[PDB]
């Protein structure tokens, strides 16, 4: 049992520190720029003035904000977690930002003797809650080890990458293969409906050969159904794959399919879908066709 | 004598599906107006006719499995054909992977005979043909496809009838669609993974627990971490596949742009001397657009 | 100059105007009643009908085919009674259809087997060029054979090039169609751009005329794009079928040609929203579709 | 004249203030990065300490730097433009960077009474030298016509596009028709000599009809002839094509060919291709097609 910070305690944030409480640790958290939460301060936390502060008394310090400028602000502010951060204290950022930015944070980290481990994760709030979250970590496996049982506190499917920002890595690969299979279900299912078949029995049928993922086991079922309420909002899509985008324009890869899925994703946003589920990706390219795979 | 079936296309899959037939009891019928009978198929009971047309008019079920809409229009409708043999309570089945638009025109051809139509293509190639474990997916009556129904399963295992005439071909081209962009997907994020420092396999280990999961993660790419694409399914073959999509997309006016992509990444493949890699080696093109590999 | 004994296969909306410049110029025409009948107008200026295009090859000097498809090529070449039935030495084949540059290599073989010389001149311009004799002509063929033809061309066309060889004339109008389609896409996704952002797309047009991004399609396509004026010049059908050859041949060929491969998916979205016989300049429409926004009021 | 204020002296901006200076204008230098260039201060430029004291002074104060975050930094950082800035004078940002960040930075400066005016230049070193730049400007009428004069002595093509931000919008807009035209004659001239034809002769075919361009005339002979020494380079234009694609991701454009380009960019990259000129595209096509439109 060890003393953790939790500087992000919004909607994955504040869940994740529940269920680490829950595991019988003590959370410090930061009211730099927000307020403490109810029921956090209230089943055992300490409000401090900065991430400065938390690091300073905690052991693990863990990071949970929506973007790339976020972790760097959250990290080297005045009064941040860089001043609190020193020997024997452990970073870990839990974010999904730049793998690039992250290996230049875990070397600054590193210089204060701290060390820092990025472990951002691919659930959602279905994982985030009931503590069953995929958590990709990079970082060297001496602080994997000491935070290790944390992870298993917040999540299940947890594996260790390789060396810092390999975690990060992990987390964009996924999304790539995700928002892809999302448009491979979707440019597939269009053309069984524009051919005349029913989408549901080409599901069914693909479902049993070299064409089943879980993409099309859920998303798919849900492009049939008309089902597109949020899980995973279309925006956070359009950010993780900027990220590949990025990584992508400042390694020199060409990746067609991934720029492909960023533009149909506009499309969607320009038809009011930003706040869609990934899912409803088939709703662009159905824009794009004048056509539905569905009777509406 | 469990039923009386012809066989025109006795080839790669022809023969094996043909030979299965037979080990299930059934009676073969074959064609020599271009090629000879098989030996092994004729040593096991095949009788052989002169025309597709002879085959029509004595066999109950007629299977055609030839290699695209040109051939499979020929072997129906020219002289001495299908057609010309065929009849009330005969059914023929088109097992050959076409275009489903072509398929539609056929099967009314083939009904005003008197004759039932079924367009069952199959997905599998010579090792799932050998093995009868093929992908059957079936577009025609619901009584022909009972009828044909034990057929299927001395042929193959999962066998799902998508609707009416067509849908069997469109389903068809519905899987390739995906398998091809699926491939692309788990080749795109792993250049990425490998081109940010990350190992490959370990970012494919990690990604196979949560929503990235596929077939095609699983075993294509393994393929494109260890470095086997000996031919399974040529990216000749995918071309061809995929040209069905693209001219049914163009037809009836479909924008599917990982698809227009995907057929053009297989063309770098074909350029750097990979007509007959697996479809796996699709890696190896955008490895070449990158100069760089995820491997050695 | 020298006035010739021309056959031409083909009176349609390009072949007939294209005729009537060739009369214009002084020429004798002689046409096949094999499949229809003979204009009226073409006969009353002095053109010969004869029964099938092998007496036409038998009669003319140089043998013209502008027919639309290339099977209809094909078939009026080497049908029974056809145009390589009919020619020999000293006869001049040429073709002015925009067909597969493969298939018009091997017509090329089978014409010059019999001892005459084929041309393959695919023609840009459309009807209003061919009734203005504005065209413009690439040809593959003999620099002499070229030469020859090159007071014809000079009738129906104006930037007449021979790009060399048998299949280069049909090669450069696919690389035409392959820029014009993208250039048309590029000043349509600068303008998106550009009205998008709230700028006037007329005044970005205006300031980038004056640079590297200066262009016929700028020019005539951009202000149709500014103002709405989308009445068909060339068909966007037209032109899915243009480039539905070039992607075959980069299919064959083993290219990887991104921009022409989404040009025609985005045709398509064109097509979807009942634009297949807009002028290609509403390709812009297409991609208001794509970002649900118009560059127009 | 006038008294001029100068903040980035380099490649471009060097030769664009000693044209400045040769129409009479008073030059002011800021040293708080680097030395003011010794050719400006031998013709009578005042070298001072930063840019709030060079705004202090002149009456027009222009700004040459590479990118947003760099405009940024000289307009608002402690002893920049704007805390030097006020009533009657006018920020002239001559750099290409992003319309939407042009937008709140024109706003700010308009606060300190001053006006601003987002002037990009296309040309390069050589147009600087000649004043031969095309200038796009985006800004008030009457604020335009002052600076006006001072755009004659630097540039050719000056023309006003709009209010705050179009000058920018329309740099990114030429960006994108310039990087297009250059993929469609290289696609083109790719395509023609895969066929046998002389790329030559194809451009002199094409350059009498409508695919005729600027860019056919220039590029296109640079491709044909394998001129690729640095004009404009690849790194350049990678940076204006990640402008237009974060405008369209702001503001939801599906612009599939733009997308593209940027990733045929980067294949020209990871083959040693940043530094070329622009009209290298065709390197990275060729490179993915496995042959070269020259001879080898």
């Amino acid at each position: 049992m060890a003393k953790i910070g939790f500087i992000g305690t919004g909607i994955m944030g504040k869940p994740m520190a529940q269920n680490l409480q829950k595991a019988g640790h003590s959370l410090f958290l930061s009211t730099h720029h927000d307020a403490a939460p109810a029921d956090l301060l209230e089943a055992g936390a300490i409000a401090l003035a900065n991430p400065k502060e938390v690091a300073q008394e905690a052991e693990f310090i863990i990071v949970m904000v929506p973007d790339t400028p976020q972790v760097e602000d959250v990290l080297f502010r005045k009064d941040g977690i860089a001043e609190g951060a020193g020997p024997n204290k452990v970073v870990i950022d839990m974010s999904s930002i730049s793998p690039t930015a992250t290996k230049g944070f875990a070397e600054k980290i590193k210089a204060t003797g701290a060390q820092y481990l990025d472990a951002p994760v691919s659930g959602g709030e279905v994982g985030a809650k009931a503590a069953t979250l995929s958590i990709m970590v990079g970082g060297c496996p001496n602080t994997f080890e000491r935070a290790l049982p944390l992870f298993q506190a917040m999540g299940k499917n947890i594996t260790r990458v390789g060396g810092n920002g390999d975690g990060q890595t992990a987390k964009v690969a996924n999304q790539i293969i995700v928002a892809l299979n999302i448009q491979a279900v979707a440019e597939a299912l269009l053309f069984a409906a524009r051919n005349g078949a029913d989408p549901a029995k080409v599901r069914e049928a693909l479902m049993g050969g070299f064409a089943s993922s879980r993409i099309l086991e859920v998303h798919g079922e849900r492009m049939v159904k008309g089902t597109f309420d949020p899980g995973f909002r279309i925006s956070l899509h359009q950010k993780d794959l900027n990220l590949a985008l990025a990584g992508a324009r400042e390694l020199n890869l060409n990746l067609p399919n991934t720029a492909n899925a960023q533009q149909v994703f506009s499309t969607c946003a320009a038809i009011g879908g930003s706040n869609w589920d990934h899912s409803a990706l088939i709703k662009g390219l159905e824009h794009m066709a004048n056509f539905s795979i569905r009777d509406e």
